[PDB]
């Protein structure tokens, strides 16, 4: 009973989180995953910010109201050469990555390892923060507030 977060450095507070290394995550398991890590998630002006620190991805996640691909270089595989925060417009599925932003973060770039979910609840589930370094941290406990994501 065992759950993956890849986490990302913080820009401006904003980061990219993916469960299992996979899109897997649903609109409402997203607002209770950013919740666990006393966060939020960004906002378009926020997510914007953060891109003009440095931060970008080549996955979807959400953001608050639309799922989004953050862009400084084009690159042909992510978000069809587009840079800036590209919006996703047209899709047929419903599961992403998400972002998070986490108000006491420093404000430009912090490359610092994740070592702590400081706001998951009692629960079942070994939880394993993943850092790009490969530094994990793991916690017993769940995140999960709605039974249609358990
Ligand atoms: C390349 C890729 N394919 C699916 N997801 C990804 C990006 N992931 C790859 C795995 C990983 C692990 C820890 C922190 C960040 C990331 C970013």
């Amino acid at each position: 009973n065992q759950i993956d977060l890849n986490v990302t450095c913080r820009y401006a507070g904003v980061f990219h989180v993916e469960k299992n290394g996979r899109y897997s995550i649903s609109r409402t398991e997203a607002a209770d995953l950013c919740q666990a890590f006393n966060s939020t998630l960004p906002t378009m002006d926020q997510m914007k910010l953060a891109l003009s620190k440095g931060f970008e991805t080549c996955r979807y996640g959400f953001i608050e109201g639309n799922v989004v691909i953050p862009r400084i270089h084009p690159n042909a595989i992510c978000a069809a050469n587009h840079t800036g925060v590209y919006i996703l417009v047209t899709s047929n599925t419903s599961h992403y990555d998400t972002y998070c932003f986490n108000a006491s973060a420093p404000p430009e770039e912090d490359c610092t390892s994740v070592t702590d979910l400081p706001n998951s609840f009692d629960g079942p589930v070994t939880i394993t923060i993943v850092n790009r370094d490969g530094t994990r941290y793991s916690k017993k406990g769940e995140y999960r507030t709605h039974q249609e994501d358990i």
